């Protein structure tokens, strides 16, 4: 047999027909359509009075989308009796067998329904939904001329990962709550479950410490190149955790240390061996910086930002970084990483760090390791302390350029363009380890408005979000390219200003 691999489409980019990504576990079409009408409702159905109040919440984000695009007003129904043409969200009767995030869904000629364990499966399901229906179905917009038809189909589907993030770094150029909203809700669409908000670097901190005001009023006051930079109250981040939790995503807070932490350095001077505040940091330089690991104040410092940060985040993890902590010695790192540990746990955290942050002493089988640098020896504590690993290689390093010619982006890991985000798995990370999943990473180094976050994360979180989902049986670039071209449109139809790829 004859076999080969991608290269560039001849003439550029090519950047009844659903387009479903990621690719669910089964999917058959069948004779017959169903057909959305103005006298279309939403009908929801739990096992007990509480879970249906959940799916009625869950229908009515549904209704609001298809509102926007067929210009329809569908009303979300408490009952088990669908009418004709109507959409059925039930958990009465889920196949144990798809877990938390699973579901089956049946359209007929006279019904959709949608069957799942947990709320959480009808909101992953409906994602689903929305790729059946024609495009034009995403706009934001009231699309004329277009039948709202969605073919007789048969889908069942689970995740192959749990944890299935992404990670906005809004330190070296900051975001705006709407900016970070929209983010998180296209991601929802690709059944990303996880968002990680990179709060604080050397550039810049992002959210607000009641207890130590000035990281707000010095160390928000910048970021890379200059600009005024920015930072989330702590209402601000609330609403961020609220809007991501209607979409069944956990946000992860990360407060990086010890490295990486220069804006607090910048902020007070006491934090620093000769008493006085590091002057703030506009560049791109990675590092350099270090807290005091042998000095009390620097744990009083980390406790009273972990406590505040508790008390805002749901999430049972928070993300402290440990990264690049050039300017910290190994042994200075291992007592630090463990003592920032024990405060974690005490506030009820689970902590999750960069590699090598697995090798602390302090660490617990509870603690997760992101491994980013995926090398032989990468994890090996991680592997024998039984800690769960999520994975960041190459391929999920989305900061990176497309192509030597980018506009935009770094290519210190080489560039990575879509079909590089697709083409590997997580066990080439890290081999013998028990890897809870995928997270895609935006840097934003030279990052600085929404269009150059779409452009990066789109298509390239797309095959991110494949990986994360679909079995490693179920994907191939061939199928998932064609795919990916006919899903063009869609991306066009959200406003999305993606990269018309080549490879594609
Ligand atoms: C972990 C990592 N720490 C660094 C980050 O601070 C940079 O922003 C990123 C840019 O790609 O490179 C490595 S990845």
């Amino acid at each position: 047999h004859h076999h080969h691999s991608s290269g560039l489409v001849p003439r550029g980019s090519h950047m009844s027909q659903p387009s479903i990504l990621p690719k669910p576990v089964s999917y058959t079409v069948g004779s017959g359509q169903f057909v959305l009408t103005k006298n279309a409702s939403i009908f929801v159905a739990g096992n007990n009075v509480g879970e249906t109040d959940e799916l009625f919440n869950i229908g009515q984000a549904l209704a609001k989308k298809l509102n926007a695009s067929t210009g329809y007003t569908i009303s979300v129904v408490k009952s088990n009796q669908p009418t004709a043409g109507s959409i059925y969200l039930t958990t009465v009767g889920g196949n144990a067998a798809l877990g938390n995030e699973g579901y089956d869904l049946i359209t007929t000629s006279n019904q959709v329904t949608l069957t799942a364990n947990k709320p959480e499966g009808v909101f992953r399901g409906n994602q689903t939904l929305l790729q059946l229906l024609p495009a034009g179905i995403e706009k934001n917009t009231v699309v004329s001329g277009v039948q709202w038809v969605i073919p007789h189909s048969n889908i069942s589907d689970k995740p192959e990962y749990e944890y299935r993030g992404l990670m906005l770094d809004v330190a070296r150029h900051f975001f705006t709550v709407d900016e970070v909203k929209r983010q998180i809700d296209l991601a929802s669409q690709y059944k990303i479950n996880k968002f990680h908000m990179h709060l604080s670097d050397d550039q810049g901190w992002r959210i607000e410490i009641k207890s130590w005001p000035d990281l707000i009023e010095i160390g928000s006051k910048g970021q890379v190149g200059g600009g005024p930079g920015g930072y989330y109250t702590q209402e601000q981040f609330k609403d961020i955790v609220s809007y991501a939790a209607e979409r069944y995503i956990e946000v992860i807070p990360e407060i990086d240390m010890p490295g990486h932490t220069n804006a607090a350095l910048a902020s007070y001077g006491e934090l620093n061996p000769d008493g006085k505040r590091k002057a703030m940091r506009t560049d791109t330089a990675v590092g350099y910086s270090t807290l005091m690991p042998r000095a009390e104040i620097t744990y009083q410092f980390v406790e009273d930002v972990i406590s505040e940060l508790a008390a805002i985040s749901p999430s049972p993890y928070i993300h402290l970084g440990g990264d690049e902590s050039n300017a910290t010695s190994a042994a200075d790192y291992d007592y630090f990483f463990g003592r920032v540990t024990a405060i974690a746990n005490s506030y009820g955290k689970k902590v999750v760090g960069w590699d090598p942050s697995d090798t602390s002493s302090g660490a617990t089988s509870d603690s997760v390791l992101q491994n980013w640098t995926c090398s032989a020896s990468t994890g090996t504590a991680a592997k024998a302390k039984g800690m769960k690993v999520i994975v960041s290689p190459a391929n999920a390093y989305l900061d990176m350029k497309y192509y030597s010619d980018s506009p935009i982006g770094l290519q210190w890991r080489g560039f990575v363009n879509t079909n590089r985000a697709y083409n590997w798995d997580p066990t080439d990370c890290i081999k013998g380890a028990n890897i809870y999943g995928v997270e895609s990473t935006l840097w934003t180094e030279t990052f600085v408005t929404q269009d150059h976050l779409d452009y990066m994360l789109y298509p390239k979180l797309l095959s991110n979000a494949e990986v994360g989902w679909t079995a490693r049986g179920d994907r191939n670039w061939d199928d998932f390219k064609e795919r990916l071209i006919e899903h063009t449109p869609r991306l066009q139809n959200k406003g999305i200003k993606f990269f018309a790829d080549p490879i594609v």
